[PDB]
């Protein structure tokens, strides 16, 4: 059961992990589709980290207090395959957390953010699943 506070505390580094992996994709991705996805992840999730940080300090009067395998990704023969393998369940975790917080929060800021996370990351999961089939199925 997430609260606004615990959600931000956990979703911030969770998002940062996705961003870090997407950054690696800018260099190492094989398919242009994956590079485009990576750019979207960086743009959307950096923005959301910024919003969460701003709100956290407003609401709690203090800054946000400080799981994926980048090593495995960097050495994979197929970067895109390993990226998808890790990013799908990572995204699924975000969707799960967001869906729960949506039922717990009273804040319009969080309600809208949850909708964005659920919509965008669900769509990206669908894309990645199809690409995986096309490329490796
Ligand atoms: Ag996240
Ligand atoms: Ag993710
Ligand atoms: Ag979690």
């Amino acid at each position: 059961q997430w609260t606004d506070q615990s959600f931000i505390e956990m979703m911030t580094p969770h998002h940062q992990d996705a961003i870090d992996m997407a950054e690696m994709a800018l260099q190492k991705a094989e398919h242009p589709e994956l590079k485009k996805l990576a750019r979207n992840i960086i743009r959307d999730q950096e923005r959301e980290i910024k919003e969460m940080k701003t709100w956290y300090q407003q609401w709690f009067k203090r800054p946000v207090p400080a799981a994926m395998d980048l090593d495995a990704l960097a050495t994979a023969q197929n970067f895109d395959r390993e990226f998808i393998r890790q990013m799908i369940p990572h995204h699924q975790m975000a969707v799960m957390m967001a869906s729960n917080l949506k039922t717990n929060t009273e804040r319009p800021e969080m309600d809208k953010l949850m909708d964005d996370i659920i919509r965008s990351q669900s769509a990206e999961i669908k894309q990645m699943k199809q690409w995986y089939q096309n490329w490796y199925g």
